[PDB]
């Protein structure tokens, strides 16, 4: 095949040398390739072959996460771009496996997600925490979104205006919207460095479910740290969100007495991330979804 030939020959000029026959591809991509390959010490790696132009501009965030990921965090592994490159980037392959993948809608899922292992959300719980305490203002120079905890609020406040103006929304929902933003005690007072698109398909667990690392960090930014938790709301309903904010808590990360309240209203604000999702990638089932997810 020439696909394989080519991810040879990109390898070779960056000095990786691979298994022909452990070559796999992951189908595009509007942004990139996965391509999934074991090099000649039998080292699984994961390569991204681009398919747009400025790859360096482009990645210039989520490389700036990784590298504050790679350089403080102990509890979890994150994608560490040994080659980055405008015509390749690979890393070595996290240990584990997704603990669901999407399909290709749903989630193949590998734990039970009728008996959810408490290991799942204690790790989780303490990934997090120390993720997010990991301190951004430390670096030099830091291109990522970085909030605090006012500015956090009227991002919402304005993303929502926004979405209201190019499809409307719902009368109940929009009220709900409001009601939130206008309730000072639900609000967090501190941020911190989110993953921004925590869901099972990113989390990397063991065999008994710990979640070792974590991939994908396009969505990186220095915000309100709730973001990371709505997946747990939204596979596991509340039980799996007390669980991950009841371990967050007790091995230190930021609490505070509505959280989940929080947190479930976030939740109620998905439609408008689906949104500003069907809007950057005219993608014509987000349009349907995002509208029916407005209730309009
Ligand atoms: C429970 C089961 C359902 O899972 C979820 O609700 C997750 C927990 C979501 O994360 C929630 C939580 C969230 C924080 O993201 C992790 C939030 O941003 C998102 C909108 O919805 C997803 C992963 C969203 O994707 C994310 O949508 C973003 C718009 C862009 C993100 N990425 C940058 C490409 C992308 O991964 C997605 C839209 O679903 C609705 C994916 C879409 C394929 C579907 O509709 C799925 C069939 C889902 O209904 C689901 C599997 O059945
Ligand atoms: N097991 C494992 N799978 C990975 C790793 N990196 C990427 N993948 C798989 O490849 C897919 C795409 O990689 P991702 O970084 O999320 O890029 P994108 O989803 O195409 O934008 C993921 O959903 C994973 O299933 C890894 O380190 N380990
Ligand atoms: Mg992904
Ligand atoms: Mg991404």
């Amino acid at each position: 095949s020439k696909d394989i030939k080519q991810v040879i020959e990109i390898a070779k000029k960056h000095n990786l040398f691979l298994k022909e026959e452990t070559i796999q591809f992951n189908e595009s991509g509007l942004d990139f390739q996965a391509v999934f390959a074991q090099d000649n010490n039998g080292i699984d790696w994961v390569l991204r072959l681009p398919r747009r132009e400025d790859v360096m501009p482009r990645t210039k965030v989520e490389k700036q996460a990784l590298d504050l990921v790679n350089k403080y965090a102990i509890s979890f592994q994150a994608p560490n771009w040994i080659i980055y490159t405008e015509e390749l980037i690979a890393y070595k392959k996290l240990d584990g496996v997704p603990a669901g993948t999407i399909d290709h809608g749903n989630y193949i899922w590998e734990i039970d997600i009728n008996n959810v292992p408490e290991l799942f959300h204690k790790s989780l719980g303490r990934v997090l925490a120390e993720l997010h305490s990991i301190p951004s203002n430390k670096a030099a120079a830091l291109d990522l979104v970085v909030h605090t905890p006012e500015e956090a609020r009227m991002s919402m406040k304005q993303r929502m205006d926004a979405v209201r103006a190019k499809f409307g929304v719902g009368e109940n929902l929009w009220n709900r919207w409001q009601a939130w933003l206008n309730d000072d005690d639900m609000w967090p007072k501190k941020t911190g460095l989110i993953h921004g698109d925590v869901h099972a398909g990113h989390t990397m667990i063991d065999k008994d479910a710990n979640v070792t690392g974590l991939i994908d960090w396009t969505e990186a930014k220095v915000t309100d740290v709730s973001h990371d938790f709505i997946f747990n709301y939204r596979a596991f309903g509340e039980e799996g969100l007390e669980a991950l904010i009841l371990a967050y808590k007790e091995i230190g990360g930021y609490y505070w007495p509505k959280m989940k309240e929080h947190i479930i209203e976030l939740n109620a604000a998905y439609p408008v991330s689906i949104a500003e999702f069907a809007l950057v990638s005219g993608i014509e089932e987000y349009e349907q979804m995002a509208k029916e997810a407005l209730e309009v």
